């Protein structure tokens, strides 16, 4: 339709032969169910993906059936893709700023996000989360990762290849990230309430600046500090990132309440994501 059907000669010819090197020492691989290729056709940079075999040409099905319904600012644009033989390629609309992960920990000497930046970019990723569940989608895997920000660090959801249609089921195959998923998610439950959850440890990832899961940290999970902060063990000011000199005590108590909310071990008792919407909105009003 709208997507450029591309060969995989013309996405090699684009991606310097898929050059796997780091960008940083002059290759093409920015980051990595595949490998994202830093590409040039014209006067255009684009992110090409790169992808069980039959279950991988699903999963990249799913991202063109997910991205040819649904087009919003604060979601990833797939400009075309390639479907020759066992190499499957998806291009997108290039996202300068790279991941809300690799931002948060500063990756490659980038300065830390202000807080003014971390509520536009939760906001943003808020709005986008609300367009999929809108069109009766979940995505199941939202994560700091899938998170990616364009030159002015406007959020962007990514990665739709495991997004199911949506009465809630089960299934015998349990996908996600484990440190963001939800006990329901974890059991097979397949519910938008899923990724409210998810969304939660990443409102505390902006806040705290800290990773989802940390071999050598205690607790381990993030999403262990609410008991820590209910059980007045420690304080949500004690774990805010101190990598921020203009976040105002008000307002990220404000977005550890949502946090807090969205990460209910009872589905039924999170908030939708047009409520996380509003008291997003509200705590910059
Ligand atoms: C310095 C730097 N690091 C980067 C990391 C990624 C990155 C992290 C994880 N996947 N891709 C990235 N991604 C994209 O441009 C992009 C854009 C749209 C869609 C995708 C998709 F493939 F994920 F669907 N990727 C750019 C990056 N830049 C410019």
């Amino acid at each position: 339709t709208r997507f450029h059907s591309f060969s995989f000669y013309e996405l090699k010819n684009v991606t310097n032969n898929f050059d796997e090197r780091p960008i940083s020492v002059g290759g093409n691989k920015m980051g990595e169910f595949g490998v994202v290729y830093k590409g040039y056709v014209n006067n255009t940079t684009v992110a090409v993906k790169k992808l069980t075999t039959e279950e991988l040409k699903q999963q990249f099905d799913q991202e063109i059936k997910v991205m040819a319904k649904c087009q919003h600012e604060n979601l990833v644009e797939l400009l075309g893709f390639s479907s020759d033989g066992d190499d499957l390629c998806l291009v997108y609309v290039y996202m300068p700023n790279g991941s809300l992960l690799d931002r948060l920990s500063c990756l490659d000497g980038t300065p830390p996000l202000s807080w003014h930046m971390r509520c536009k970019i939760a906001q943003g990723a808020a709005n986008g989360i609300n367009f999929l569940h809108e069109n009766h989608h979940i995505h199941r895997d939202i994560k700091s990762a899938n998170i990616l920000l364009d030159e002015a660090f406007t959020a962007k959801i990514s990665d739709f290849g495991l997004a199911r249609a949506s009465q809630t089921v089960m299934t015998s195959r349990i996908v996600g990230t484990t440190a963001y998923m939800a006990p329901e998610a974890l059991r097979g439950e397949i519910t938008p309430k899923s990724d409210i959850y998810s969304f939660g440890v990443v409102l505390l990832e902006i806040i705290t600046g800290l990773p989802a899961v940390d071999e050598h940290r205690e607790p381990q999970l993030l999403l262990d500090i609410k008991e820590e902060i209910e059980d007045e063990e420690k304080t949500i000011e004690d774990y805010i990132d101190k990598k921020m000199n203009d976040a105002d005590s008000t307002s990220v108590e404000a977005m550890y309440s949502v946090a807090s909310q969205c990460l209910h071990e009872k589905k039924n008792k999170r908030p939708d994501i047009k409520k996380v919407q509003q008291l997003l909105q509200e705590m910059t009003a």
